[PDB]
């Protein structure tokens, strides 16, 4: 069960969402970033982007209220994560996912350093991109941000860091 403080890391961002990993670190899917971030000129931030995974490091502490959590490069295969989806209506929609393997993918012409998974009635929509994939290890670990799903809904992909 994900607690409110965890949910509160999920933040409306561009055409999708992002996740406050720590008071200074925000992660999201590259193709939702618009073309200032939370009232910071672009020169303020350490932006690292690769494979549809964007990470922002801010200068000032943007979410002092959070404890920093562990950002892993994906998760061990087979693992079950929760996808912490917020809808524009405010509904919280935690989706459980059995994580397949990490792999380079080409999805609608973009290179995704991603990890696939199977759902476990509900599925992802456009607008859900950037929502975090998480599991608890006395910790909560974030291993990905939502990037794609198949025309169906069975399989979803999250972009992972390198
Ligand atoms: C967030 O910006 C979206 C997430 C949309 C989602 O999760 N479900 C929407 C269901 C409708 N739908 C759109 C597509 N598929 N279904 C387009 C595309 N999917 C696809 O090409 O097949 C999946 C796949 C997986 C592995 C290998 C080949 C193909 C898709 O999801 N595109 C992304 C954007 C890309 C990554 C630039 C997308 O729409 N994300």
């Amino acid at each position: 069960h994900a607690p409110p403080t965890l949910w509160s890391r999920v933040t409306k961002f561009g055409s999708g969402w992002g996740f406050w990993v720590s008071p200074t670190v925000f992660i999201t899917t590259t193709h939702v970033v618009p073309t200032e971030f939370f009232g910071e000129p672009l020169s303020s931030i350490a932006i690292h982007q690769a494979g549809e995974f964007t990470q922002f490091r801010f200068s000032k502490k943007m979410r002092p209220d959070l404890t920093g959590m562990v950002l892993e490069e994906g998760c061990p295969e087979g693992t079950v994560c929760s996808v912490l989806i917020k809808r524009d209506s405010g509904e919280l929609l935690p989706l459980a996912v059995r994580m397949g393997a990490i792999a380079s993918m080409r999805i609608q012409g973009r290179l995704v350093h991603g990890q696939s998974g199977m759902l476990l009635d509900l599925g992802t929509i456009p607008g859900d991109c950037g929502a975090p994939y998480v599991h608890k290890r006395n910790d909560w670990v974030v291993c990905g941000v939502h990037a794609a799903a198949t025309k169906s809904g069975n399989t979803v992909v999250c972009a992972v860091q390198a």
